[PDB]
């Protein structure tokens, strides 16, 4: 079946909707809740965290889902089993903490070539692949056949929202494109799948081929009052936590 | 089929018999031995305790058998896998050093959603459940329909007994009503099963509705010369233990 | 089938051959090589030792086949997965050091209700089965149904030999009836098996009843110049062990 | 089927190729690329290489591969699990850093009484085989029937090629026979496998039968301007496997 993969670039903001496909799931990432739009809807199928971040966007997804923001069949964190970037009791205790999310690992392993090719870059030249890329391996090891890219742009503003908030800036004070886009190749030629754009004015569109125009329509619901910061837990919550991070 | 579960509250004093149903399991807790009475016979399918006591509890409900004051099928550990609420080393060991128990989060966990549910409000909210509401999660992941509850008052005297006892005041010298409420709501309309309240002056009868009156009998046997206090180890055998503790 | 279980008593000595069953396997234990005829023969179906010795006796054991003094199928470390008792990293690693044996507690295990009976004796009461109980354990758990006992004396000269051998005096310089007793009571009760004892003379002969006499044969082969002390290992052996120990 | 296991030594280069079977697989270890001519082609079944230098040899293969000078299907890490010998983490965590590979104990192990037999052979009287030994355990594993050997020469000039290299001296500064004809004459035996010697000339023809002649014919390829070093990774590379070394 169908879905649709959008990272958090400008380009979100610039779908062409007459390229959608007749019937389809969304993925999302990080901070896409920020988005001033429902871009690709209220309904997602997946959406995917960092560990980094995990503790916090967990919290912070459970608020958009009782207030009717948004909601999820899946919940993800796109880890990968290598101990200079996540936590180790963080990943052995995750499903005792987390009893309704999976890592993301648990699937992105089964493509056994891919977890290979990752894993060469990552160790031994210093390439790493994006959320938006993960995102799709992930797509392919749960049997999706037909990927719909939005949302990824290469870092060239960086993103379709100001992404300079108080609460985020406060976990993360720090708020190429060869790397992504070779991955992506080996995905497609590897598991068979097929890729499209749904972004013409993306350089994305530079190197994969666009969503046919099927004359799709799709409304756009604007949002008002809404989350557009991570929220953060009390001091006791990080205190249970601590081990962990 | 059909379970009685019983907290330790003063309404354990006050069950309506005319409302047991017409075949049934029991389940009982921590001090529940302190009754003066046998309020629900001297049956068990399980007995609960907490990690923090279990040790003692052990050797307290062997002596309980073996003096034949009561039987018990299956003996459970209340846990939550979540190391600021159990020693690490007690988990890992625990089927070695006690092969006729069980962890009752082995059937906890496999009722996912509640899981999630409790985890979420321990965690970030610092909301637990009661051992009472626990049972009850372990009663419907061992194929339970139709659950009858007594003894959950809420706090509020205490206890249906004196439980300032010598020996487990040296062991515990300090010996809302939401968290459990809405627990319940959750475990019935999520699984399907039914929930019925024993006691009609309870706190309980005023959210969970009553047991219907059938018309049953039952002989409430008194008690004489029995164990009213937890049992203390050999200092030996707390040597042997202490990894665990 | 049958099986004949050898503890090292004085015992050993004086089995009444006449009520040999007509097909049997036979267990032995610790320095049984230190018999100066061969009592039970030089064919053994397992051979039992405490992990405290564990890495001299395989050593001396391998010394033991290759000179053709004994052969055994099965060589088992008679463990509980108890951390007074036993080494962690000796239990962790166990098979990739030893690959031909086993940890006997893989067998004893399968045993629950005996297993919880031991653990709650040795833990709480400081009472320890003997090696020729644990042994029973095991030929139970494997399928045995009737089991022929000998060389258990409860220690009252201490042993069939002498034991004050020099490098036993160097590894182990140290070299009641009612714990091995009411244990072998509750196996055969409990798992419907059937234990005889072999030696009239013996105090075992007090408590459970003589196999009965088939007039059967039974050659006794005298010893010469025979492996009668554990072997040491080197220093460098020592060493690749040294965590294990 | 047929295999061909290759060590390093100066008879790879005097095989006599009218005795190479019909159609076969290649081994092939450690530093076999430094080879001057493709003594038995480019294509390998699998590559072995050593725990102590597999960070190295693996993204050293990487380059082979990419630059087009071998091929392999399997790539193998011939390890143990001996703390003397190889780094703990390492062997926990080899498959989320080396995805594609494996570890050659999971196979080897698959040999009870051969892994038995070398336990017993290092751990006790420091005697242990080489890699050329442990290639052939691991093909009878995976079920290989005929084994022909070349390059095993029992370190009597120490290899075909000139084997102080600049690369290798950095990493390894450093750069009898009975124990490996004793375990290649215990796996014929046990395991019902034929070994034959492709090397007239080598003194493993003294104790190995000679494959028949069979008028086969083998072009070797002439090497040059080729990769006859180990390659070096980044010191960032490093870092990021520190805990693993
Ligand atoms: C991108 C980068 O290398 N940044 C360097 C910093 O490294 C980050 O350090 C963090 C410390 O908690 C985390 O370990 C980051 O690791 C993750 C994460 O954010 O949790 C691991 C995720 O699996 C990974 N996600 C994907 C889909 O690959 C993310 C992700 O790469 C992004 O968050 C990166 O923007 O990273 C880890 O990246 C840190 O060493 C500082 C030095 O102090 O240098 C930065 O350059
Ligand atoms: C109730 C509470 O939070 N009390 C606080 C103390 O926390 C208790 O500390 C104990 C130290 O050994 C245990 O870790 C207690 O944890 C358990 C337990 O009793 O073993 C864990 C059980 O899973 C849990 N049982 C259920 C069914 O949920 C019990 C249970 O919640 C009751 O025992 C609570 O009455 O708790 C742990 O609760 C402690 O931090 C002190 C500070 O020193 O503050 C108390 O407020
Ligand atoms: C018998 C006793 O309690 N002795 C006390 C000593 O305890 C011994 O300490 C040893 C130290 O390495 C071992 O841990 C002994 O544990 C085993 C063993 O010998 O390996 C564990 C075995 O599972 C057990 N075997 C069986 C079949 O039960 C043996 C066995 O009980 C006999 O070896 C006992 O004779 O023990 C452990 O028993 C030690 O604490 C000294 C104090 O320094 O006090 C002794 O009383
Ligand atoms: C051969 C020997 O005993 N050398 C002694 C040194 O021991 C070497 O130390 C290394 C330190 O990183 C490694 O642990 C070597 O272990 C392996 C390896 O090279 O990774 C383990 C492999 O499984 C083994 N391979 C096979 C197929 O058996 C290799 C192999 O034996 C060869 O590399 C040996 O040439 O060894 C380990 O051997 C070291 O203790 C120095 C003292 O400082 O003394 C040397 O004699
Ligand atoms: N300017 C951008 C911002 C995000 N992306 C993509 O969106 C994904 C989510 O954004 P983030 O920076 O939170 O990882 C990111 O991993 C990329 O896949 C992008 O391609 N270009
Ligand atoms: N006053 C009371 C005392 C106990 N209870 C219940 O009885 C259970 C056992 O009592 P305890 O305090 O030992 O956890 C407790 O977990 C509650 O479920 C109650 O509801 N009200
Ligand atoms: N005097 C003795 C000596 C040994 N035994 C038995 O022989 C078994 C082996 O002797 P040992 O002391 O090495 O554990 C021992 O465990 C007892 O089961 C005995 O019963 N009486
Ligand atoms: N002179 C030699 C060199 C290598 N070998 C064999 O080649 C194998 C690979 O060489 P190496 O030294 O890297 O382990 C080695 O393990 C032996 O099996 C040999 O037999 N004689």
């Amino acid at each position: 079946k169908k879905v649709i993969i959008a990272g958090n670039g400008p380009s979100l903001k610039e779908i062409d909707y007459s390229r959608l496909p007749n019937d389809f799931d969304v993925f999302r990432c990080n901070q896409f809740y920020f988005e001033d739009k429902y871009y690709l809807g209220k309904k997602c199928k997946a959406v995917f965290y960092n560990p980094s971040l995990f503790f916090e966007q967990y919290y912070t997804l459970k608020h958009l889902i009782q207030n009717q923001e948004y909601e999820t069949e899946l919940i993800m964190c796109s880890n990968y089993n290598q101990a200079h970037l996540e936590n180790e009791n963080f990943v052995k205790t995750f499903y005792d903490y987390f009893p309704d999310a999976h890592l993301g690992y648990d699937f992105f392993k089964q493509l056994k070539d891919f977890n290979a090719y990752f894993k060469f870059h990552e160790i031994y030249f210093n390439q790493r692949i994006t959320s938006g890329v993960y995102m799709c391996a992930v797509a392919i090891a749960l049997g999706y056949k037909e990927i719909y890219l939005s949302g990824i742009d290469f870092y060239q503003s960086s993103y379709a929202f100001d992404t300079k908030q108080k609460n985020l800036l406060k976990l993360a004070p720090n708020f190429s494109k060869n790397t992504d886009i070779k991955a992506l190749e080996f995905l497609e030629k590897t598991y068979k799948i097929k890729l499209y754009c749904l972004c013409p004015n993306s350089l994305l569109a530079n190197f994969i081929g666009l969503a046919p125009n099927l004359n799709s329509n799709f409304i756009i619901q604007e949002k008002n009052n809404y989350t557009k910061d991570i929220l953060i837990p009390s001091s006791e919550a990080y205190g249970k936590f601590s081990k962990n991070i």
